[PDB]
């Protein structure tokens, strides 16, 4: 609830901490049906305008059918099987002689209903939209006769209505080969959705959490198209269980730390990398290193532990001394001394290096802070904006505490001329190594 | 068809066998024509709401059209020229006058036909929507006249789902600066595009092989807006021509290759680089690096030849003896042991480091193997899935026969004192270069 | 207006000139309300088509409405701060008691009008959806009764229809956790941003350049959902503000540079680094390192100060004299000799290595230049397309002149032997460095 944040003046770093876990561990499938219409042609003598719209409507129908039959018989390599297994494992199963005759009973009354299948999953269905019964009994009627009859507009109305998920849905699967995320609205409606979180084999806790940020479970969520079959159109929707919950996460920040001689290719640099999210998970910590992997609502992050590193929980000691034995603190080494600025939870880090003119502004003050060459830090408390060279940067304007830890700035404990200066994933051991190295060749 | 896989214990590398291509080497450019209205206000005294509809309808319409003559006074340069270089070609003659008036006469009596530009190019034009007929017939007599006249609430719902494809198209062509792709059902209904494959100057095999794989063929397709001129609209869709057919292709899979000491700071690692797909092609290899440039369908490769690199069939030598002199086989170095697995297209290779716990499971037995450290493998047939640390992946289920191929890990091979490890796009023959740069060195 | 091309046949780098520059450096933020209805259930004796339609389009108008309810409540972290930080700022004033008062009083009588909210920001605000007026007038009459009185079809067409940007709206800021960016039609038609561009505090060549390009001012704004509470939606646009304009743009290219020789495992290579767009910027250089963060319309780059870096003027020095004293050239170094292209703005660089068949053809002509090993360059005058190995690469065939400057390959001015081959981000001093340091240690 407390966001804190802490500066590393040695290190050119920041970690931002308080925020609580809710990494994806698991997966609950869930099969949506559509009941169809095993309708063929059905021409007769029409002429007025209501029986043109009629068919008109009947052929978007029709040809939604047959492109999803062409789309379940290439169902494509492509996705990442990885992450669908689970529902692909349920379409397999579905693809059954007798298993839509299974599901096609249990929602023979109700529109919800539980279903083991032949596989021993015990999987939620739902009966979402019902065509065949409006199409047989509103329809049909209209359509076959010597002459047709003559529907009133409003039954061309409420077709159009109707019909129009089925389109949506059907272009939804063609144009991501039977596959999407994030799960539209048109797949599962938010009542559906939230109706089958609050039927899930999930603590009511659990429950809350997922119908309090159903927009990042739609991010999360995968739809599987499985079967169109015998007048049943069935699709698989893959929910995320958050099996890790509530354990401590932070987000570290890293920016270039380099010497500030006044001689240019005299100076080096240095840069902590694992810059990211860190969550503590059993006894060990998840690192998720690609950026768009974890959304944050609040203190909370979500993320999938499918794209997490599992490292001991002794990685946080590069936060404490980099130099700690207990893990090899990683860093990159360069001498590219460009300014840059990184907007963290609680500030910003500025690296200012040459002529860059750096400066820390409030919005009716103006210039209330101005960096001086190296790695520096403002907290947002009375900064509003940053500015770098040309670029203006805005600060969040989160509230929580930051903490400037002094120190030493370690890129000045290196030697220039036995510095390894173009490392691109060094360790901390592994740049002393190649110093102790060079040492050994320049002291003969 | 049978799909094979063998996993390289020496390189922890693995190669997935028994695909076909289909490489797009050409492009087929399309003219899809909207025949327009150049209705003018048309403002009388209205009052009852059918008119008020049909006039905000008409506005619609107005509006898009209006829209599309500003997205085509701009064609913005961001677009990648080099692959749409052809429509763009196209456009330009379009932009001819008396080239609409062509494409206007062919498509005088039917929806199809064939027009020889004034450019040597025989492309397939279509006439895919008529909005100039239904607008002067059935709604100019509504509002040229002294009052409006009172058209039938059918006459609306016609106009509004008439009028749709052309907003639709317009919103797409108006968010994407013109150029769209893939291209969608409203650019051209699944009807239209399997009429304009079955139309093309292709081989039957390859009408065949469009056809049942248009999902695919969309998403590596593209769309141009061209001119809206004479009530015309006019736009090109490129359609891919794939050159290259039934070619052997086959994707390489590596992970991280360490030495496993119980010392840290004293392990070396080397990982294969250049994984991707690599299909045969005209006596080279077309080797695709980006993982989202390849499509595949079955066992169908459809890659872009736009986004690979050619390289000599001798590239697939580092499959059978990494340390061969025909080709130099390419590596990074690092010592970056953290844990990691790879989901093969039959099984997984793990890399298991430190003290992780890498473990490979079936759905009801349990735990069924547990991996050592160093760099291991295990197909799909009994495995379901496979832990490492506290991440879990999912095994393809996909039918095939998996090669174990035991060999020494060429890793241990190498002396850690003089090995170069934090090279990021080394070659074997350049390691082995800074190692005898080393080791004459060390030698005095 | 006029585009030049200087192909560097020293650096294996061209670089194209005369372009014009748009930088965003500022924000324009607007309110865009919608007039709601606080409706409450309102369920009558009903049982004819027509009071189910409405029903049912006013169940879909409710859902809506808790919609953005529960995504008000939940504003996820997860967007970027640093670019909507302005209307977010917006927001929480919208947030305070009265503030929606005030824009409610504003928009009383007129559609758009200028507010000074409490925070000193002078907003213009505008009223773009009025469904208060017609669902309290129109439609609670209709189901305010003891039986519900029969609502004509005209009044269920002209509801969908009015509903209709409501429920796409509720659909944008749900999928995208109330930030979207394009800002849709649906979020602003081109007619209401046309008259908002024309109502901003700009010069009128800003309003003119803004109009011009509006997609491209759609693709670099932000629409953020703000409050809905006591029948008023609101959210803030984001337009951009480019404070830096018609300043000369110029963007590198640059390709791998590499030795001849026909022994492999001889060669050393070297490739430019920082390709991309370059602008001059008050006394300085803003270079945009990503491919995809400028937009180019005609001769005019439209880029954002955000994803940019400032560096000093002598950077245009690498262009001149790599090996010049002002600014430190930046390279990186390999081995890697595999053939390829890069298409630039009036011609093609062309990288021969190996075996490769490198070849620059005339469509109707067939052949007419052939590339040798090494680095070199063809216009576009009388070139179409350009073949590396079995890639066909299209030029682009924009109006302009290029400049072959001819110059030795500088790769040929190092010794092989003591050539760094594996920089991954080194500079022209930083390889003499480390050959200053080979040499010393191989001399004794
Ligand atoms: C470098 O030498 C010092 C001095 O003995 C030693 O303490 C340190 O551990 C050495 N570093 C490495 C990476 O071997
Ligand atoms: C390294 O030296 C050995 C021994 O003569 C030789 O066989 C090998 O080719 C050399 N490697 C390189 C890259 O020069
Ligand atoms: C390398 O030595 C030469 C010869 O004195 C000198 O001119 C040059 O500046 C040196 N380069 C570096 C990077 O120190």
């Amino acid at each position: 609830q407390n966001i804190t944040e802490e500066f590393y003046q040695s290190t050119c770093s920041a970690v931002s901490k308080g925020y609580l876990s809710a990494l994806r561990t698991g997966w609950y499938t869930s099969v949506i049906t559509i009941e169809l219409s095993n309708i063929k042609e059905n021409k007769c003598n029409g002429t007025d305008a209501k029986v043109k719209l009629i068919k008109q409507e009947l052929d978007k129908y029709k040809n939604a059918v047959t492109d999803l039959q062409l789309l379940m018989q290439s169902t494509p390599a492509t996705g990442s099987g990885s992450a669908i297994a689970s529902g692909v494992a349920v379409c397999k199963v579905l693809h059954l002689e007798g298993e839509v005759n299974k599901i096609k009973s249990a929602l023979l009354s109700t529109n919800k209903a539980v279903v083991s299948l032949s596989n021993g999953v015990s999987v939620l269905t739902s009966k979402v939209l019902d065509l065949k019964n409006y199409i047989d009994k509103q329809l049909l009627p209209i359509v076959n006769k010597q002459s047709c009859s003559i529907p009133n507009i409003e039954t061309v109305i409420e077709f159009q209505q109707k019909n129009n998920r089925l389109l949506e849905i059907t272009r939804e699967f063609s144009v991501n080969a039977g596959v999407t995320t994030p799960v539209s609205t048109y797949m599962l409606t938010n009542s559906e959705l939230l109706s089958l979180i609050n039927d899930m084999p999930i603590t009511n806790d659990q429950k809350k959490l997922m119908s309090n940020n159903v927009q990042i479970v739609r991010q999360q969520s995968y739809s599987i198209m499985c079967i169109i079959k015998e007048e049943v159109l069935a699709y698989v929707v893959q929910l995320p269980l958050y099996g890790v919950i509530d354990t401590p996460c932070w987000k570290l920040h890293t920016s270039p730390l380099c010497t500030t001689n006044t001689k240019e290719g005299s100076n080096i640099c240095l840069t902590r990398t694992d810059r990211g999210w860190y969550c503590d998970n059993a006894g060990s910590v998840s690192f998720f290193p690609q950026a768009e992997t974890c959304k944050v609502q609040s203190n909370r992050v979500f993320c999938d532990t499918m794209n997490s590193l599992t490292l001991p929980s002794e990685v946080n000691l590069c936060n404490v001394d980099i130099f700690n034995p207990k893990y090899d603190c990683k860093i990159m080494t360069s001498k590219t001394d460009v300014s840059s600025s990184v907007i963290t939870s609680l500030g910003a880090i500025v690296s200012c290096y040459g002529k860059t003119k750096c400066t820390a502004s409030n919005k009716n003050r103006g210039i209330i802070k101005t960096f001086s060459n190296g790695c520096d830090y403002v907290s947002n408390k009375g900064v509003d904006t940053v500015s770098v060279g040309n670029t203006l940067y805005y600060v969040n304007k989160q509230e929580g505490k930051s903490l400037y830890v002094k120190g030493e700035p370690i890129i000045n404990f290196y030697d220039p001329l036995v510095f390894p200066s173009d490392e691109f994933d060094a360790s901390i051991s592994q740049v002393n190594e190649k110093i102790n190295q060079s040492l050994a060749f320049i002291r003969k």
